[PDB]
């Protein structure tokens, strides 16, 4: 039997998630039934086939009324209240909510989907407090069906734990330093104003804008024998998608870039397959949208100087990649459900 | 004695307006004495200073505390409240009111400044309905004391209107389509989002937008006798600030682009001086920012067919020039308070 | 017998020609068998796959080595020589030259072509002088097979062209003025730099900037009977690809919004089928990327003021669906080649 | 007496140089009496007033005529000759040419214009070969008068080597690897087109693009003992002016965030100052702009793992702060031309 989902906040990710399950919903036990956001059916109907970095939605009909959008014959029940307290959970049966509105990351902000009847909620963002954050490909298989709270981590987090965890099981990594060059999100600001990050308020489409990252901390998370020996930040830059991670780790078992490189290699064709890409191709950000791994090392970029600093440059669709990796992570909680 | 202001709104026009009165408080009847905004003086403060598109204010210290704005030893009192109605204008002593957050258009919006105490409102933009509309130079001289609540129309009417005035009176203005190539601003999305307006809904910096235009009917409202026989759209395109505005015109005496370009230009000398400023120079929309004009008027591309069929192009810095515009209307307000 | 082809300038446009080609080859009385251009077969055919507007190209494999282009088993020779009077064209068999170079569109450039071999010209351009100029679906029936030397006009008149000939044949327009909204070019300058156009010298992503259209002259070219009667400019902005044209003219049969819409919707579901496309739909530029149409009617912008004064606007593709026009050209130049 | 100085190739570097030279003008041992560029002196005159990145020249008239750039009085004698040899520099008794073309960067390239006549040139970039490069404040005192060719290395060596300095002096650096996310330049292509480096091809300001940096081989020019131990990589993204360089080194002596700061701000102020400036403001890259140090340390952005680790990261003005660099070692050259 299906399990069923609602999405909550049916924005950048909600919307490229719910794509990534229509593309995917002949192999799926997922069923997308319900979905809350600030806006109303019609304007959500619109944004999900006309999209700025996707080009129009092409495989089925959509369309919409006052209570659904339809998407090839599939109804979408829409409700519209800021407060997940007050949401139809309980009388929809939704079993697991997408929550990706970006303001209920905490564990008593998300519970509020509990207490309105879901079963388990699935943050699209690092968890706030005590939240078990999971990577697909380096930690999904100690998730534990009793968890009724889970974060998917950030899209940094998702590009580079993999590497890492490649990295240090080969190499064995001491200490390491990443800066990602990011694209601009929505929550930065389109012209200067105000913002809790008085960065992250100014023009994001005029500057180079340096920011905080969830990988910093939440690589950590999903790979525990590394806590407290990665830190980092995020230039965030006027591109509207897809971003590239810059990782400089200090390694223990000396080494050069082209075993580097046939490390990764090896590793995206077997126990990294379908989360890192090895690429050789002197590619740019647009030719990487739409690319379903979570990261592509860009190999002629790797450097290695004196044995032991090791640099690797990985790309990734910030938007459908992590999107793509947030239907993974719900399609194994719907296999281990119990 | 001076007259009392405080900014309703700390935004991109509101801060404009501030660093505008700084620079001209020398010979001002103002005195900005408050500020309400969503965000906290500190941050407030910061965004004063620091600006992506007008650069780093130069003239005068710009400091904060938990209370206050400081701007080279005067004090503006910073409250944080987004119902009017609770503002403490009365214990301020507050004025005049410049209503600058886009979301009190109507007259029982503004009016919640008045039962909150100051006496007048200044609405930075085209009013709701039942407001009387002006724009320096145009219809200014119109403006009677009693009334306490007005409307400063829309940057694009401040540039349009102008010249408008100008051609009507020497040629005799039918009918006239306008469309202004026009800078995105605060109330379009950085990337696809949910909005009323299902083209402003789009990516600001990747798309050409299509939209509406409040000069398309209140040009009409500051020259009457053309009331019904203007109209036009937006094109929002992918840059931060200044606008050019292309207005074709249908008139009764017949003429060509050389007693086009003296018309303006004679005007832009004398009864027009400071507000049309006219330009035989081939630049580009870099080169207009923070000019104080409302309309400069690029002579090289005004063209003529057939003797009725008038094409003008004028730019306008949208931000800084408006707010020239906003201050010269408050000095004027201040000057017949009663 | 197929007409042999050679792309002389491998840009934006050759690229796309060849891509477009690729695509409808099964109906295609064309082959292209050579390429000249600046730059080596390697470098080219990696362009030619990876293509930050079109997206990496799908169909057929695309390699190189030194001598040749391949996609998917056709073999495309390469040569690289600025002097047309150099080119292989005697030896290689060329029938029809492409010139996308945009620096031979007089008739004595073009011509070395046909001294080096070739029979044919197709200036992807407006020509500089006696060099008979047609648009797809305007007056191409007019080719004559014995002009070897033609020009396909420019992206800005194979939009607008199509619509002011329905519009002149349902109104009569007596005069008419144009602005499109144009993405930049190869031609602008990416920061200032010197330009016999002192404003597409400026810094093309940061600036708006005026500058003259080739359809200004060249609408009257293909329609004789509006020869002088039109006159417009462009405003280049910070967008990579896709333009908008607006369009006020001055009509003899008085009308309304509604009557225009209905008499260009029934032309583009008849007489202009592929040529203007008819869109009630609230898009923005992205959307019209990859559009096959030379001009997509925003009908939702229409307006006509006192009866003659009517106001239309119209996206188009300017690279893809321009080129889709010189494919369909070189075509119907095949089919009438005696 | 004065030392005389031809600008050749007066591009973005060559004007921003010019305007640095007029408003130093009152100390300056320079006299900049010739310019060589591939346009001519009018084009030349409007692009040195009107400048998208530094605004309008307002300290003094610019005008010109056939022959020469005239800016407040002073004339500039202008050329135009692609070939240095053939370069009046005898006639003009040119002392110092400012290489500033980008194609001229060999010994043998730069020579020519010695056999043109001119006494010393110095290279607006990296040398190809077997060219002292020079860093003011990290190793201009040791050149050689007897040097007739010299580089002032990259703007991305000019903002990385002081710090490596103050660094390496401090902690000892043994290996290090940077990455400059990097405004995009003229040496990008606006749209795809074809380029000796595949990923320099690409559009310019719709992409990142990695590519490679002077920085990794001219730091250890300028700091011998570093030679071999630095490299990195270079990002260039959609903004017009203004880069940051991150870089972690693995340091001899551990330490903490603090003391690299402390370690820096001392530099700053004493042996560094004028050439890094210390800055622990909350500040993105439009806010630099005209910002005339060599590097901004974001000292907020500072962090250490393990003892040693080290990231810091720097701002540069990469047009403007460069072009002042330039001017410096010119003046030093000028002071040593013994
Ligand atoms: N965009 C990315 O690259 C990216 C990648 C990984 C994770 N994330 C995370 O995903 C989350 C969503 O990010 P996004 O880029 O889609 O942002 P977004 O602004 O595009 O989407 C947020 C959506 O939630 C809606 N919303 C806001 N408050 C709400 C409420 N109280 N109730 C219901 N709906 C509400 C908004 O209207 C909007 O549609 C954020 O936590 C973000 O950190 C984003
Ligand atoms: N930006 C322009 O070019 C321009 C030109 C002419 C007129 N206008 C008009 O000026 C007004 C403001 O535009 P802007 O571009 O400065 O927008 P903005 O979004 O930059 O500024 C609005 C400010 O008001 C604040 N705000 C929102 N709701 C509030 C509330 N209830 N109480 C207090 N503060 C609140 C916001 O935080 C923001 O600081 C709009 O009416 C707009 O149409 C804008
Ligand atoms: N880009 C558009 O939207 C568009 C639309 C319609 C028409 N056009 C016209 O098409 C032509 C090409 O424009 P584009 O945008 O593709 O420009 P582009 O600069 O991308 O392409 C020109 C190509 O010609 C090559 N070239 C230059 N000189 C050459 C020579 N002497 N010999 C061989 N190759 C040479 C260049 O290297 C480049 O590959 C121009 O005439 C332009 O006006 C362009
Ligand atoms: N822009 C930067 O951020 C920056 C910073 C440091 C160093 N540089 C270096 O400075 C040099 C110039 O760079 P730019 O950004 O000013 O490039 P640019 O393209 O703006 O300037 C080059 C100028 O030289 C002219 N030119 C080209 N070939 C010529 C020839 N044979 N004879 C005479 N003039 C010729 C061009 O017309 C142009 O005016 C390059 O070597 C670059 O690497 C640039
Ligand atoms: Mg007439
Ligand atoms: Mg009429």
């Amino acid at each position: 039997s299906m399990v069923r989902v609602a999405i909550n906040g049916f924005g950048r990710i909600g919307r490229n998630f719910m794509r990534c399950w229509l593309q995917r919903k002949a192999n799926s036990k997922l069923e997308i039934v319900g979905i809350n956001d600030t806006s109303d059916p019609r304007t959500n109907a619109h944004l999900l086939k006309y999209d700025s970095m996707l080009g129009i939605f092409q495989d089925a009909e959509i369309t919409a009324d006052d209570d659904c959008i339809y998407a090839g014959g599939h109804a979408v029940k829409c409700v519209s209240d800021r407060n997940p307290e007050n949401l139809p959970w309980s009388a929809w049966g939704i079993d697991l909510v997408i929550e990706a509105t970006g303001v209920f990351t905490s564990r008593e902000g998300a519970s509020k989907h509990l207490s309105a009847g879901a079963k388990k909620v699935l943050i699209t963002a690092p968890g706030k407090g005590n939240i078990p954050t999971y990577v697909v490909g380096v930690n999904h298989h100690t998730y534990d069906p009793s968890e009724d709270i889970v974060s998917n981590a950030s899209c940094t987090t998702n590009c580079l734990a993999p590497i890492v965890k490649v990295l240090h099981e080969a190499f064995g990594i001491q200490q390491g330093m990443m800066t990602t060059t990011h694209s601009y999100t929505g929550d930065q600001r389109l012209l200067d104003a105000s913002h809790r990050d008085l960065r992250r308020a100014r023009a994001a489409a005029m500057n180079i804008v340096p920011t905080s990252t969830g990988a910093a901390k939440a690589v950590g998370l999903v790979i525990p024998e590394l806590q407290g020996k990665l830190n980092g930040i995020a230039l965030r830059v006027p591109t509207p998608n897809v971003s590239v991670v810059d990782f400089v780790a200090q390694v223990e078992k000396p080494t050069i870039a082209e075993q580097v490189n046939q490390v990764i290699k090896e590793a995206s064709e077997t126990t990294m397959k379908g989360i890192i890409h090895y690429s050789e191709l002197e590619l740019v950000s647009s030719d990487y949208r739409g690319h379903n791994a979570s990261s592509i090392l860009d190999a002629s970029l790797t450097m290695v100087l004196g044995g032991n600093l090791v640099k690797v440059v990985a790309w990734y669709d910030n938007e459908w990649g992590y999107s793509q990796r947030v239907l993974d992570l719900a399609e194994h909680m719907a296999a281990h459900w119990a």
